[PDB]
């Protein structure tokens, strides 16, 4: 880097070499490096950022400045033609289910966040981005394009606030503009506990020596527990609902009531700490708040990984999932387990993959109640609808028996979410999240669609008929031939999600090779990794193998029907079995008997 050694919080970190659990902030995981993978420090670039200025301005900031001799498209123009559908007859992905989705935002929740420049206060500023459209500093609004429908009904633009940076934030240094991964590079269950110590503490239950997370005082799932809320306004969850006035839950993780299915997994993921905790108290009587705390946490962690890395990354890769997460040889601690800019970008096919409608079922996995199916937009920043209607157990149960949106190359985003997404502040229901994605990546810095090919070894299409071989799709080619005048200078969100899937997976040559990358570094490169020798003894492994997604469910609420493959797309009787059916957590092995 230009001047290593730039970091704001760098010191407060006195690793203790012989703990023997993950730090909050992902600190002390590496030895040689200790800030490698900790949260409130850039994403790595895995290429040069790439600027207007070279430095810092977006591409597409400045009018008359170029990408390699072209303008750059509007967002919103490039969601319009090319990521817009009407029709949601046939979308579905008859070999996935809704918890498909549900997993795949979990983990990059787990991952990666790059939140909005500090500028929360009460101003002109955000307020002026949102009533005027006025591009400056940090306000970088997505305008219209002409023929826009939301021109006669929103205004001039949707309001778009830069993503933080490292070193200072608001004045800049003299390498490019670095964005902030605010959690940690780990898979490390940071979306239950937190990535920060205030919050990590928030969260606990210190009332009582048992090591349990803090649960909701005011509201109960028949018995079983619900986050506790987050009680600081202005709320959105109260927002959307001001009869039901429901806060939106607090979590580890501060997008946990984003959507009412995420707040779902959630819940079950809170509640799998504490039922570990008082397993662990009794099979270990003599074992202090922290220990049981602790070792839940690293327990929570273990499921996390081997959930995603033996049953969701090989339904995602498919075929290429060898070839970039070959089986697990230990830890490699010249491995860099940080996060990269550009796969918080690749994570995004997720966005292809939601459907425009939710489901509550009940115990015949029949639709619950005269509303059972509801539109996804009513669902964004919405608790009132766990709290008042039913609980979590018939939103669990949709989650299993609905089906992911399968991508497609002429219907990509749901106009749920292109159109009608609501961010708190923002008052509508009326947002464009894929028009959000590009002007993201314009933020970022990121290098366009051939870099990428470039950097993964595929072949760089320079023509129109070149495109069209690639993306095996005449039409497709053509939209962004005519949007983007050269593949050079494709976004690659756009360009990565445009490619055919891989056999076997959910996404496309390009994307296998970003995101197969990543998953391997953040293993590879994990000193508390579960599979790596010391972390777990022998016969904890062994119990641990045992871990499904079907038994998480089972402890965790009062269903008792359960597929044994939770990812795949099952139907009721059919592929649906008894609980007791399904392997359990044997924790006798964390028995300590340490007198
Ligand atoms: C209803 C479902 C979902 C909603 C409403 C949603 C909404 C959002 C929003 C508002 C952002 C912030 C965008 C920005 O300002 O740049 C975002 C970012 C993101 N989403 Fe989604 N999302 C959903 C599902 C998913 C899924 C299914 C995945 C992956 C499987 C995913 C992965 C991501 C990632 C990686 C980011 C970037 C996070 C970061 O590093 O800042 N999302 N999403
Ligand atoms: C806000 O939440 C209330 C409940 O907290 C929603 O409805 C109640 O909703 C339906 C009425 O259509 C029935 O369950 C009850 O008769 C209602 N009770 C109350 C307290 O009014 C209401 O529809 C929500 N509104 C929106 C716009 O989401
Ligand atoms: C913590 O634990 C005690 C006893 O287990 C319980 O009664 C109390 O409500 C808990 N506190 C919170 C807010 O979770
Ligand atoms: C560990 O990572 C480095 C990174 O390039 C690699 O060169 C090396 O061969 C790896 N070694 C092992 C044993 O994993
Ligand atoms: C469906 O998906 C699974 C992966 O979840 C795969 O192994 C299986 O062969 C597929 N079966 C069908 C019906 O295509
Ligand atoms: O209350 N905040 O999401
Ligand atoms: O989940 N996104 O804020
Ligand atoms: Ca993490």
């Amino acid at each position: 880097s230009w001047e290593v050694g730039c970091g704001a919080p760098v010191p407060l970190v006195k690793c203790d070499e012989n703990s023997p659990y993950r730090t909050i902030t992902g600190d002390c995981n590496n030895r040689r490096s200790p800030a490698l993978g900790a949260a409130n420090r850039a994403l790595a670039r895995w290429l040069p950022a790439e600027y207007e200025d070279g430095l810092a301005l977006p591409f597409g900031w400045t009018q008359r400045k170029t990408r390699n001799g072209f303008r750059v498209p509007l967002a919103r123009e490039v969601s319009n033609k090319i990521v817009g559908y009407l029709d949601e007859e046939g979308v579905l992905d008859q070999n996935r289910s809704l918890l498909f989705m549900q997993w795949g935002q979990i983990v990059d929740h787990d991952l990666d966040f790059a939140p909005e420049t500090e500028l929360g206060s009460n101003e002109h500023s955000k307020t002026q981005c949102e009533e005027y459209c006025i591009q400056g500093d940090n306000c970088f609004p997505i305008m219209f394009p002409k023929n826009d429908p939301k021109l006669k009904t929103q205004g001039k633009c949707m309001p778009f606030f830069r993503a933080g940076f490292v070193c200072p934030t608001p004045p800049y240094q003299s390498l490019a503009r670095e964005q902030i991964n605010a959690v940690t590079s780990f898979l490390d269950a940071s979306l239950v506990y937190g990535s920060e110590p205030s919050l990590a503490s928030r969260l606990r239950n210190l009332s009582s020596p048992l090591g349990l997370m803090a649960v909701n005082q005011e509201a109960w799932d028949h018995g079983l527990a619900y986050l506790p809320f987050n009680n600081k306004k202005p709320s959105p969850c109260e927002f959307i609902n001001t009869t039901a006035r429901v806060p939106c839950f607090l979590a580890g993780d501060f997008r946990a009531s984003e959507q009412i299915l995420l707040a779902t997994a959630h819940t079950l993921l809170l509640r799998e700490h504490n039922r570990l905790a008082r397993e662990l108290k009794k099979l270990n009587p003599h074992w202090n708040g922290e220990k049981l705390y602790q070792e839940a946490r690293k327990i929570l962690g273990a499921f996390i990984q081997i959930i995603t890395f033996r049953d969701y990354l090989p339904i995602v890769l498919g075929s290429e999932m060898q070839k970039w997460i070959p089986p697990y040889q230990g830890y490699n601690n010249s491995v860099d387990p940080r996060i990269s800019n550009v796969f918080t970008f690749a994570f995004r096919f997720g966005h292809m993959e939601v459907p425009s409608t939710v489901s509550r079922l009940d115990e015949n996995y029949q639709p619950w109640g005269p509303e059972a199916e509801l539109p996804l937009h009513t669902l964004f920043f919405n608790t009132w609808r766990i709290i008042k209607d039913g609980g979590i157990d018939p939103l669990v149960r949709g989650l299993l028996a609905k089906k992911s949106k399968l991508m497609n190359q002429d219907k990509m985003v749901t106009s749920e979410l292109r159109n009608k997404l609501f961010q708190p502040t923002h008052k509508i229901h009326g947002f464009d999240l894929a028009a959000i994605n590009l002007q993201r990546c314009r933020d970022h810095g990121m290098p366009g669609y051939n870099s990428w090919r470039g950097f993964c070894g595929l072949s760089q299409p320079k023509t129109l008929k070149g495109l069209q071989t690639v993306l095996k799709n005449k039409i497709l080619a053509k939209k962004l031939m005519d949007l983007y005048k050269t593949p050079d200078n494709i976004d690659i969100w756009i360009g990565g999600n445009a490619e055919p899937m891989v056999e076997r997976g959910r996404v496309g040559p390009l994307l296998a090779c970003l995101l197969g990358r990543q998953f391997q570094q953040i293993r590879d490169g994990d000193r508390f990794w579960w599979e790596n020798p010391g972390v777990f003894t022998e016969k904890q492994r062994d119990s641990l193998q045992k871990v499904s997604f079907s038994r998480l469910i089972c402890d965790n609420t009062h269903i008792t029907k359960v597929p044994l493959h939770a990812f795949q797309a099952n139907n009721y009787p059919h592929d649906f079995v008894d609980c007791s059916t399904v392997d359990k957590l044997d924790l006798s092995p964390w028995a300590s008997r340490e007198n």
